[PDB]
This record gives C-alpha cells, sequence and structure tokens, in this order.
C-alpha cells in the first residue's frame, strides 16, 4: 500500500503466530513487541529512545507476516509502549519514504 | 525524494535559522530538536518512548526548511538523543510510506 501520515501508521501483523498491531516506524532501527511469547533461546539487549533505555530479549528466528509478505527477522521483546516495526523488517519488504 | 530504509533516514533542515540533521520518523507524532535556541514564549511538555518521558519546551512559530519546502510548525525542544522530524511536519510536506 501507499499511506499518508495524518494518523499513526499502524499495521496488523502476525508474529510468532500471534496477532498484533505495530507502528511502521522509520525512526526505529529494530522491531520490538511487548507481550508475545516466542520459543527458543534468546540473547539479552537494550534499546534507547526519548527518555530512556529499555531492556529487551532478542530472538533471531521468528516469523513475521506483514503487508502480504512473510519474512524471517530479528525480534526484540520487551515492555515498549507500542509495538514498532523497524527498518530491519521494513527493508525486507522494500518499504520507501517519499517526501 | 524517494528513499529506501537501509540507512537511518536523516535529512538536513534549517530550524529557526540553525542547521541541523534530523531523523524522518514516522513513529514520532511531533518534531523534536536538542540544542537549538528559539525566541519567544513557550509551553511546557513531556514525550514518551522506549525508556519513558523526555522533558520538552513547545514552540508554535518556528520556521522549518525541509526537502525544499518551508513549513511553519510546532517544535519541541529538549534533550532527545537524535533530532526527529515527526508526522506533524511530514504531513505538511505530503510525505508518504510505500510498503
Ligand atoms: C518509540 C516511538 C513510538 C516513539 N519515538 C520515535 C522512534 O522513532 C525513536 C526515534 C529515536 C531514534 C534514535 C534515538 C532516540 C529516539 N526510535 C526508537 O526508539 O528506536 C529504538 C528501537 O530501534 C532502535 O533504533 C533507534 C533507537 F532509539 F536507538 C532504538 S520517540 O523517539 O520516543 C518520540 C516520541 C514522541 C515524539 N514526538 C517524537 C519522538
Ligand atoms: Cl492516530
Ligand atoms: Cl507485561
Ligand atoms: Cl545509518
Ligand atoms: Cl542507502
Ligand atoms: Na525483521
Ligand atoms: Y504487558
Ligand atoms: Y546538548
Amino acid at each position: 500500500p501507499q499511506i499518508t501520515l495524518w494518523k499513526r501508521p499502524f499495521v496488523t501483523v502476525k508474529v510468532g503466530g500471534q496477532l498484533k498491531e505495530a507502528l511502521l516506524d522509520t525512526g526505529a532501527d529494530n522491531t520490538i513487541f511487548e507481550d508475545i511469547n516466542l520459543p527458543g533461546r534468546w540473547k539479552p539487549k537494550m534499546v534507547g529512545g526519548i527518555g530512556g533505555f529499555l531492556k529487551v530479549r532478542e530472538y533471531d528466528q521468528v516469523p513475521i507476516e506483514i503487508a502480504g509478505h512473510k519474512v524471517i527477522g530479528t525480534v526484540l521483546v520487551g515492555p515498549t509502549p507500542v509495538n514498532v516495526i523497524g527498518r530491519d523488517t521494513m527493508t525486507q519488504i522494500g518499504a520507501t519514504l517519499n517526501f
């Protein structure tokens, strides 16, 4: 699709089998979800933004169905206020900004 | 321009006469800069992200030269780790996401 930016750019995804809404976020390097359960080993990490770093777990497998594509991506899991789709995932689906 | 997302989407702007680099950030509701000085009255605020709330001043005049356009927009000033151009400014220049 092509969208304007008058509303927050949410999309519906399925991540590790769970349905979620997440913000298409060109300012996020890294996709992050809260409140999902994923199997297997993880590696610990932190992400930094406006007003603080957060603690996350990293998963490297994890399926992500987004905008009619299925990619395999890195997903960070931790208590973000909204779920975001970052550039790691958006580049896999060929997303572009026009301005 | 049309850009892909393989790198952080920085643009060069002139905000209140000062040259800055800022991230085109579709996950940001409003534009924020650090280390700019702007004239006139302001109003207090906080924004929230990964990690919690950055404290800011809001200015309502403030000229912003971006991508060959000159907007007048709202600008928040506070200690963000990277300057961001949010949807408030991006909508005024007609920016779109393609995915
Ligand atoms: C989280 C999102 C819903 C809100 N934020 C915008 C983001 O685009 C932010 C913009 C941002 C970029 C760079 C530093 C701080 C914030 N990026 C961000 O938090 O990304 C994190 C996840 O991937 C990593 O890549 C950048 C990172 F931060 F490190 C990590 S924000 O910065 O908190 C923000 C909130 C409100 C306004 N008005 C403006 C900005
Ligand atoms: Cl909205
Ligand atoms: Cl929780
Ligand atoms: Cl980069
Ligand atoms: Cl590039
Ligand atoms: Na990904
Ligand atoms: Y939760
Ligand atoms: Y500073």
